[PDB]
């Protein structure tokens, strides 16, 4: 009973947060193994920050240039190199709560856990979709920089992203852990501006039937849609094209809850035409859309690591 | 900037998540030294559950009929007591991943962590407050029973609820650790109800300062109020009362902001009269509740 914007457990996350310093910039890493990954931007003083020349910062700083924190104990850096956008330090000593990992690259519309960090301490885990302009809505202060986002999958830790910047509007870009951004965006203090935001309209439907499973059934009615006629409205809402494949990943739920999956388009069709008459569903007067079919299905089932 | 619903970092806790079998029943305990703290209730069967006769239900019991399992490893019961609404088994091996801990009891309005488990395995992590009906607002399946709610205070975990039930309206009702429930409710299968709740308004002011923070500044205005005046209104609204106290806590985030707690107050009643006419504050339609004073100056000064 209930459902809650819920994040992944982070205890395997935490022990692999460290503190990175050079100069005058402390920021965040993630040792796995013998390795600390974090923003490359920890080589530049705020004036570096304009127009960076990396290879040029880097070939300038030695080992010793890299002042690397695991709590209390202070590891030595005896290799540097970077990729992409992101440093990483090989250290002497390799982490002994490394957790089974990957990384991987997510796709607009997925979720992930992000783990606060300021130096190098965690401070507080929150769950973040990837919008589909490919900029979280996170909450990331000046310190937090390095802090990641992550899935758990099966027996797995998946990093998915690393923290770099904010943008107009107070959003947030990143990385992955290869270094790549997520979207057009470049680690340098410039004039950038995100895409025009979109709603994840796979996942209201998905939080719709989480709201059916726990009893909230006021918005649903007795009419049906094409798909392409819900797509037609949709639109002008601006909210994203549901494509067939959409259709087919709520089947589950659909067959859940006893509701078809284009009689919930209809029932979503009639939110947006009508509102909600000052009525709320799962706690919400706005149709939220930053829980996946499969988090609704993990926390509906009591799925655990 | 932003501002999210924001959990602690579960790490410390989940070393202390185990699992708890009596015969058929299943549930989650905390592992703390030498003790494992769950609800009293494990002992029970559907059938006791009408109405439980608990002392006499542990009686029968014996040591090895508790399976504490950590992780793979099974933990030999040695000794068993009953506190209020918990059972505390002493096992033979006190736990290395103990933190540094305490119990408290935590008042309405109050917010907490939520580590949610099932086979003394976690399932996922979220923020809840204590509600002035004092239920939660949790997600809590069959065999969460055991998991707990907590804050961390430096190093130091507090640890504040343990989940025992599940009522009609989809809220939740749980103990201290010491087994003292929240509210009037009982650990039996009677028929129980939260009852009307209220809004947490000293609760919602923090989150309006924490919208002025990150730049959300349309609904503030030249009016004035007085606590009076603003308390009339508010309780028209069954929004609790704003008390001195209340005031007090507000003081660091009107002085970081600059604004006073009563101009705050003056804008939250015209909020409660006319509603947000489209706007949203932080991302959403309604006034939220959950988020402590504390919670805001935590999370837009950025504490570890
Ligand atoms: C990061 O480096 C850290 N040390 O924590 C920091 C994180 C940001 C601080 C405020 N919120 C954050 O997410 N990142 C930055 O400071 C970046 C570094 C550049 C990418 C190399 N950065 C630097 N200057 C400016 C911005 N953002 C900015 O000016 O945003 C607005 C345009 C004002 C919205 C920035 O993110
Ligand atoms: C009518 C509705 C709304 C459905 O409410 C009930 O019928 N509630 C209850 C009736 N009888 C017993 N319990 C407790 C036990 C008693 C002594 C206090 C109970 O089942 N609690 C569980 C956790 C629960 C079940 C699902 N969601 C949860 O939160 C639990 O013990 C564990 N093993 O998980 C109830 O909550």
């Amino acid at each position: 009973s209930g459902f809650r914007k819920m994040a992944f457990p982070s205890g395997k996350v935490e022990g692999c947060m460290v503190q990175v310093t050079c100069g005058t910039t402390t920021l965040n890493g993630l040792w796995l193994d013998d390795v600390v990954y974090c923003p490359r931007h920890v080589i530049c003083t705020s004036e570096d920050m304009l127009n960076p020349n990396y290879e040029d910062l880097l070939i300038r700083k030695s080992n010793h240039n890299f002042l690397v924190q695991a709590g209390n104990v202070q590891l030595r850096v005896i290799g540097h190199s970077m990729q992409n956008c992101v440093l990483k330090l090989k250290v002497d000593t390799a982490n002994p709560k490394t957790p089974k990992y990957k990384f991987v690259r997510i796709q607009p519309g997925q979720t992930f856990s992000v783990l606060a960090c300021y130096n190098g301490s965690p401070s507080g885990v929150y769950q973040c979709a990837m919008r589909p302009n490919f900029t979280i809505k996170g909450s990331f202060l000046n310190g937090s920089c390095g802090s990641v986002g992550f899935n758990i999958d099966y027996d797995c830790v998946s990093f998915c992203y690393m923290h770099h910047m904010e943008l107009p509007t107070g959003v947030h870009a990143g990385t992955d852990l290869e270094g790549n951004f997520y979207g057009p965006f470049v680690d340098r203090q410039t004039a950038q501006a995100a895409g025009t935001d979109t709603t994840i309209t796979v996942n209201v439907l998905a939080w719709l039937y989480a709201a059916v499973i726990n009893g909230d059934r006021w918005f649903l009615n007795r009419f049906t849609t094409t798909l392409n006629d819900f797509n037609l409205v949709a639109m002008k809402y601006n909210y994203e094209p549901l494509t067939q494949d959409h259709v087919d990943i709520l089947g589950p739920l659909s067959a859940q809850t006893g509701i078809a999956v284009l009689d919930m388009c209809a029932s979503l069709k009639e939110l947006l035409q009508n509102g909600m008459n000052g009525r709320t569903i799962l706690g919400s007067a706005l149709l939220e859309d930053e829980f996946t079919p499969f988090d609704v299905v993990r926390q509906c089932s009591g799925v655990t690591f």
